[PDB]
């Protein structure tokens, strides 16, 4: 289960999202895994990001879930699951703004 997991902040909205990630704190790749606010059955992986050019940023991407049970954000690179989805994006950034690090703090 997806709600077991700690970066899993659920039904949060997209305004919120950044609230939370925009922390000065927030190192580049921080992030959590949230309920898309206009898909159903899509999830959204908020990230924060840095850079001299925008400071401080965040950047969404939407997570696809097919009923033929893939996950992925995009479709020539899928997972059995979330989990397993999070755990490939710390350790490989590509199309992301950074790799996935650390869950954010509220
Ligand atoms: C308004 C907004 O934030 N749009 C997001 C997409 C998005 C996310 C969530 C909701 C949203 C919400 O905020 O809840 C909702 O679902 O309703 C909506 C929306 O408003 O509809 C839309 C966006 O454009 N992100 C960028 C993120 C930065 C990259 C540029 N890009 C294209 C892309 C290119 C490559 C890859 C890639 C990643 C890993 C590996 C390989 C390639 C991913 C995306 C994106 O999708």
């Amino acid at each position: 289960s997806i709600q077991a997991e700690e970066w899993y902040f659920g039904k949060i909205t997209r305004r919120e999202s950044e609230r939370l990630l925009l922390n000065a704190e927030n190192p580049r790749g921080t992030f959590l895994v949230r309920e898309s606010e206009t898909t159903k059955g899509a999830y959204c992986l908020s990230v924060s990001d840095f850079d001299n050019a925008k400071g401080l940023n965040v950047k969404h991407y939407k997570i696809r879930k097919l009923d033929s049970g893939g996950f992925y954000i995009t479709s020539r690179t899928q997972f059995n699951s979330l989990q397993q989805l999070v755990a490939y994006y710390s350790k490989h950034a590509d199309g992301l703004c950074h790799r996935l690090t650390t869950v954010c703090p509220t």
